[PDB]
């Protein structure tokens, strides 16, 4: 009877725990298509052109290790606001932002949580759309908030359920906090059209409510920054005040160097001066300052001409390459001599396709093929290669037959 | 009236906002002493040469960027837990410890103190010693644990108060938790002696509280990292199973990389396992993963024999250079002319000297000679040069003749 002898077996995560299981698998044909982590063509981790030349930057200049500010390197924060907003939005132009360098797209996603835990009186509510990504959840709740659902997908239709989602939303109490992504939405791959979009904007102006971005992936749901950016940039300047996170974990594949941030619209300046003070008293508490790496090599990429050029026909090419796994996959599967209609494959976009496979389908999966994916049907298309297109679709088809 | 309109205006921190404030001043012969950050002979920030190789190493073999384990960096994690329990340990031999990377010395501290607000069922009070560093206090208050105090220094006699600190924890009701630093204690910089660490060791096992360590200093105590992990170690072969925090932010000089470590010592390797699966469970909803820059270069650092080797002539070098500087500015205050007793200053060990200023005298400090130290008169002897001691020393003097 010691000290910890009633602390239970937790369970491992839901896709983190993925890669554990598939690292132990002797098979050689094995496949991870849980994480969403982009592959090159032949299936190999992909440290971009740009990034490797970056480091070299930062290699040469001998740069010290000294700690940084509470909120981050400067130059990273002005850019990733920039790279949000765009250079010529009068919220930026304005200086009624505050962004804060954050771990990543998680730690920033908590810094948020937590931020609006301690300061936003009206709610404690959070709204997550069914279905979103599963570390929403816990994220939200170890924070000290309290979390809600809206209507989004439609898996009979494959399909966003416009109807569902409006009624939901039209009927969120005001003053609440809704959760919205960016673009690319995780894990259906289905956005809202432009359309459907100015819509939202609407309602969610109408009621009053606080919206929360997410953006996770800019540049990977059309292979362009600034379209991908379109729904953040149309709620601002509708007049909505929005809090947002970015994640330059997929886009830059930076991975595990761990660099994002997360901004707060204000009405003036001198709000987003007290904000930021008040942020630097939640972070300190929290790990002191953040890691610089990513942050020194993201700067250098957004803030150098030739390195941010080079870097846009980089995220262009990891897109395109996406839709041709995507199209390869049908076709396999067709060849294979699918019955089903595997439309939605080619229909969605960013890293993911929402496949539809139920959990006996996965299990087997794994076990005779050793192709791992989550356990809601998801997976990893940007883990796919020119030579194991093949067999994922034979499998698919097999285990589907 | 928007959603921030109530949000006020934060102060700045005790400590790292001297840094702030210290880099807009324009005086010429302006001096940091604020944050213990440690400076070459020529007052510049200093990257050991260890960690210069270990980055080439890490360059050359051209690693990705993939996302690591919640846990961290296996051979990071194996080779902290080694270095502060020493390679014969029972405890490390027999596999009873769970290691996890965490965000430096604060984010381990920080994962701790959540750990135990969510598993720790006999007792909401962490028991800190008078006077601690600063940003304990805020760690454990936003964890969700209540604050508690031991007697330690005595400002009177410039040292320890053995009699107060046995009266007051030996009245620590049991089964409370307590907060120890394994070595140089911040800011006193004053440790107990090995006898009255025997004796602090029996009233902690008597009274059955859990010790927290918070070990920031492996090495700077007295130049030896086995001689500086003492109690820490003796305390484990009695029978006490601590928590312990490590950062390498200091004796690697790794500052902004974040790298740093939690560990818990268990009663088997099967409890072991079940620590480590809910402190994942921990650390997933708040930043997923750690960085891995810090983690890649101290895991080769430690584990490669002529890096580690280099990096222990290296922590020598250091902690030697401080002792030159205590005793070069006793000696030029002696010069100045000061009548005061300056024992202290070279009687102290690690970064720091708790000198005895009061407030009124650190303000002249920064005014008149633009030297930047905390309110509390801790300053940073780590960053003080040979060109500088003299202007410091003369300072000190004018201030307090
Ligand atoms: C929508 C979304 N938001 C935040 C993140 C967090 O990213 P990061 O910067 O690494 O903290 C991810 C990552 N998505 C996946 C990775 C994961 O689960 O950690 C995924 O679905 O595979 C998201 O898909
Ligand atoms: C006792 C102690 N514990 C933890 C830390 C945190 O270290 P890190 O790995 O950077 O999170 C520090 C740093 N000490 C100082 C730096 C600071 O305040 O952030 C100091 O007293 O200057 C400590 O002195």
């Amino acid at each position: 009877s010691s000290w910890w002898s009633h602390v239970e077996m937790g369970p491992p995560d839901p896709i983190l725990g993925v890669t554990e299981a598939f690292k132990r698998d002797t098979n050689s044909k094995k496949m991870n298509l849980g994480v969403g982590a982009y592959r090159d063509d032949n299936g190999k981790p992909y440290v971009l052109n740009c990034v490797r030349k970056a480091e070299a930057m930062i290699a040469a200049k001998k740069m010290d290790k000294e700690y940084l500010p509470i909120a981050g390197l400067a130059d990273f924060t002005r850019a990733s606001a920039e790279l949000a907003l765009g250079e010529n939005s009068e919220a930026f132009k304005s200086g009624r932002y505050v962004t804060v360098q954050g771990i990543s797209g998680t730690g920033s996603l908590r810094v948020g949580a937590n931020f609006l835990q301690r300061f936003f009186k009206f709610s404690r509510d959070v709204y997550l759309p069914k279905p979103s990504w599963g570390n929403h959840t816990p994220i939200f709740r170890d924070a000290g908030l309290q979390l809600q659902a809206y209507r989004y997908y439609d898996p009979k239709t494959c399909s966003l359920d416009f109807t569902g989602a409006m009624e939901d939303i039209s009927k969120i109490p005001e003053k609440s906090i809704i959760l919205l992504h960016a673009c690319a939405h995780n894990p259906t791959g289905v956005d809202p059209r432009q359309e459907q979009w100015k819509e939202l904007a609407s309602v969610v102006k109408k009621r009053n409510l606080l919206a929360y971005f997410d953006m996770a992936y800019q540049g990977f749901a059309s292979g362009d920054i600034n379209r991908d950016a379109w729904a953040l940039r149309h709620f601002i300047e509708q007049g909505i005040d929005v809090v947002l996170s970015q994640s330059y974990a997929k886009n830059m594949g930076l991975y595990g160097e761990r660099a994002g941030a997360f901004t707060v619209i204000c009405r003036d300046a001198e709000e987003a001066k007290r904000v930021e003070s008040q942020l630097k008293i939640l972070i300190r508490p929290m790990y002191s300052n953040p890691p610089m790496n990513g942050a020194r090599i993201a700067s250098l990429i957004l803030n150098t001409p030739e390195l941010r050029k080079e870097w846009l026909v980089e995220v262009k090419g990891m897109a395109d390459r996406i839709i041709s796994m995507r199209t390869q996959l049908v076709s396999n599967l067709k060849k294979e001599g699918s019955s089903h209609n595997w439309q939605h494959i080619t229909d969605q976009i960013g890293m993911f396709c929402f496949t539809g496979l139920k959990p006996e389908q996965v299990e087997r999966l794994t076990k005779e093929f050793s192709i791992y994916m989550t356990k809601d049907g998801r997976i990893s298309v940007a883990g796919v290669a020119s030579s194991n297109v093949g067999y994922l679709a034979h499998a698919i088809h097999q285990v589907t037959k």
